[PDB]
């Protein structure tokens, strides 16, 4: 059943069609933008029709397109002109044929690339207080029509389309994040020993992450908490180095481990945006106003890599900690803790019909 996406400028002239909103960085290639723009030749006024794909970083505000941002980079920009058509054909996507079966003879097809060297799509939600601190980076496809590139562009004889780039990237093969860490507290004879494992590095938002804690208590103190988190780290590194974190999962034991015990235990970790919508100076992957959005991906940075072009740098990890006291007289509590990196990732996006390209709201 399947779906393509579509939109029209308001002078009806141009109107661009897409297989996907959403395009995957499978971390060593990127699925290209591949569609047609739609032309009416009589309502262009022997005018030219290009498309553009642009990636920008936004600071100040929430899009790329309204006015008030202190701040806007574009860290790619390419154009290509689909009417009149120069030539230069190419090998149609099956979703281009179709679309063109469909569409007729003034449907014209284009492609658009990604580099290697770009983020993904992420956004930083601001504080209802602080909204110039909002920042993410953007990436829209825009056609129109002009009869002279130096011309102004009005919005009318312009459409623009703002897609995601999401990154999925295989969870196996990989290795078990593994952390161990012992202390000998103040007249202990031993030290309580922490672990925390995971069974692989890398999730998908809505997989449920399982750590696995063992405590071996040697000290004279007593356990008395065992708190196990998920903690995203923002860094935004274009116009201002804001740095954010967010506990985005947390489930805790009040079991206790007294003096000279082990425990074991997993816990069940869920990072998703459902709980925790009331948040905010945190990282997504698209408007908080949209279903499709979740929370950001961790950055995959590459060998040799200008950081800055990321935009924002967001990062992952459990945490579990032991809170830690004696057991009468002296309840000085002190925390032992151990932290386990892991990815956070899209998970894999697995006749012909028309839906508006506008994302399901919430």
């Amino acid at each position: 059943r399947h779906v393509m996406y579509k939109k029209t400028s308001r002078d009806k002239a141009v109107s661009v069609y897409l297989g996907k909103r959403d395009y995957v960085d499978h971390v060593d290639s990127v699925e290209p933008v591949d569609g047609v723009v739609l032309v009416d030749p009589d309502l262009l006024k022997g005018k030219k029709v290009y498309v553009t794909l642009t990636c920008a970083f936004r600071y100040g505000q929430e899009d790329i397109d309204v006015i008030g941002l202190t701040f806007r980079k574009d860290l790619y920009y390419a154009r290509t002109q689909i009417y009149p058509p120069v030539e230069d054909p190419k090998a149609l996507t099956k979703v281009q044929e179709r679309l063109m079966k469909k569409l007729g003879n003034n449907a014209f097809p284009f492609v658009l690339e990604f580099p290697d060297f770009l983020p993904c799509s992420v956004s930083l939600q601001p504080a209802p207080s602080d909204v110039g601190k909002a920042c993410g980076v953007d990436f829209e496809i825009k056609a129109f029509s002009t009869n002279n590139l130096e011309d102004r562009i009005h919005k009318k004889n312009s459409v623009r389309l703002m897609i995601r780039k999401i990154q999925y990237a295989p969870d196996q093969p990989g290795p078990k994040p593994r952390a161990e860490t012992s202390w000998q507290f103040f007249m202990s004879d031993k030290p309580l020993h922490l672990t925390a494992s995971l069974s692989k590095e890398v999730f998908y938002h809505g997989e449920p992450i399982t750590v696995s804690v063992s405590v071996t208590n040697k000290s004279d103190k007593t356990v008395k908490k065992i708190s196990a988190s998920v903690e995203q780290v923002s860094n935004v590194v274009l116009y201002s180095s804001d740095y954010y974190i967010k506990t985005v999962a947390l489930e805790e034991s009040n079991e206790k481990v007294p003096s000279k015990a082990s425990y074991n235990h997993t816990f069940s970790l869920l990072p998703l945006l459902a709980y925790n919508r009331e948040k905010r100076e945190i990282a997504l992957d698209g408007k908080l106003k949209h279903e499709d959005t979740n929370l950001a991906s961790s950055t995959l940075l590459k060998e040799g890599t200008d950081r800055t072009v990321m935009g924002i740098l967001v990062d992952y990890k459990i945490k579990v900690t032991l809170t830690v006291s004696g057991l009468l007289g002296d309840m000085t509590s002190s925390e032992v803790s151990t932290e386990l990196p892991f990815i956070l990732m899209h998970p894999n996006p697995d006749d012909m019909v028309f839906e508006e390209f506008a994302r399901d709201p919430l």
